[PDB]
């Protein structure tokens, strides 16, 4: 665990990402990466510095998500081949098996997955919490119930309502260092009791 | 399998559970922690005698199911921190991979999840009956539809309606040395042709 | 990936495949395994060249598979046994963990399943299209949506509406080399792009 930490600081470095915004959708579903990729596309086009980390649920999965990604007319790099993130990547598909720790240790702001698909139910929202990741769900989460409602109780997690509503928060949030500041606060409140 | 069955004999002098009765929820999923648990507490409260082990199919839901418990107001310890059943335990969740078996082991009757929830779907029974549990499943048990048909063909195995219906017949079963004797026997029938 | 390919050199040859059609239901969910082999009982029964391998998704409905097989009075050997396919064997399960490009080499046609089920969605059809089998899945397959279109707009995978037609489809590709070579040949067709 504590190693993807350090190992996140050595990709921080060699990838350059001090003046990446890294914006991360994790544990994802069908439709969830055409969702999110979609609304965000116009954002990575217009704004080079963004980039959208993606990491799906199920391994078998992964050239599915690549086919999204390529048809969505996005530059996108792959972990399985031993890519990096470049300057000129707008997706990078992180499509291994076990590391997901790093990839929220390298974001700005996330997006936690099986949520947004019906029926949905949602997946371990503790992980990006514990490192100081800003978090949104969909409104589908009723496998983490209690534990997401502990957190909107402390104004702790971000619901989103769809794909758009992802975006707008993202945006937002990484437009708000006081907010985004605060939010990390408050799930370090819940975290602790 | 073997190596549970013995490991179970020697937690069974450990931790006192002569003169306790186990109950165990086994391969849950939501809402059946939060259903069943709800159901029994009034038991739980009133007869320090009886423990329920529980054990949730997907490990990401441990620390949920740890929520759900305490804010039941339950005394709860836990397996991933090495803690054993007290006299005070009321709920032991078994938050650990690969031990099913041995919890079965150790159960005076059981319940096997993914048959409440919808759309349900069911896990293994087999597992408990060849242990010589009592069994009880939810309605929703279509991935195991001509299993456990067979078993109810038999009388081998309890279908409960709901969680209420669950708490109903372990405590009968608890109260009824003779009819769990006959069950286990009806489920050995089965097992052997 | 390349030691199974050679396996399956080994064994068509030690269980005499050479005169067998091998049919194969891959990845299956419940009631896939119940409706498919009830449509090519028939066909299993009259046409002794016919073998049906069968391959469970999840490795806790094996015994169950085997009782649906067993219910429906075919010959079956199991892989978890140290079986193999007799002259006899109508259905070979193959009960075991990690060997589906074993399978998939030894088969002369084969449906992807998760996709017949409710509400379904589907799994890889990569492996097989990169083995040169001609595949069928069903319609509910959305969780590989992107490929699958893919494989559809060069007629390079064949869609069945229900198990009927996916035996239907398979007797078809059975009797027509030609039709089966184009397919293959559209299929690597899509995959090299």
């Amino acid at each position: 665990h504590m190693a993807f930490i350090k190992q996140a600081a050595q990709l921080h470095q060699q990838w350059y990402l001090e003046n990446r915004q890294v914006v991360t959708i994790a544990s994802t579903h069908a439709p969830e990466e055409q969702q999110i990729l979609e609304a965000l596309a116009p954002y990575l086009n217009s704004d080079r510095k963004l980039v959208c980390i993606v990491v799906p649920r199920h391994p078998e999965r992964f050239d599915e998500v690549f086919e999204i990604c390529q048809n969505l007319n996005l530059i996108t790099h792959r972990r399985s081949m031993g890519q990096s993130i470049h300057a000129s990547t707008q997706v990078y598909l992180a499509d291994s098996m076990g590391e997901l720790w790093l990839w929220y240790a390298l974001s700005q702001v996330c997006f936690v997955g099986g949520s947004l698909n019906e029926p949905g139910g949602g997946h371990n929202i503790l992980e990006p919490m514990v490192l100081n990741v800003p978090t949104v769900v969909g409104p589908r989460y009723f496998n983490f119930q209690t534990i997401v409602d502990e957190f909107i109780d402390e104004n702790a997690v971000l619901i989103a309502q769809d794909a758009q509503q992802v975006v707008d928060i993202w945006l937002a949030c990484l437009a708000e260092p006081e907010a985004t500041e605060q939010l990390v606060a408050q799930a370090h409140k819940v975290l602790q009791r």
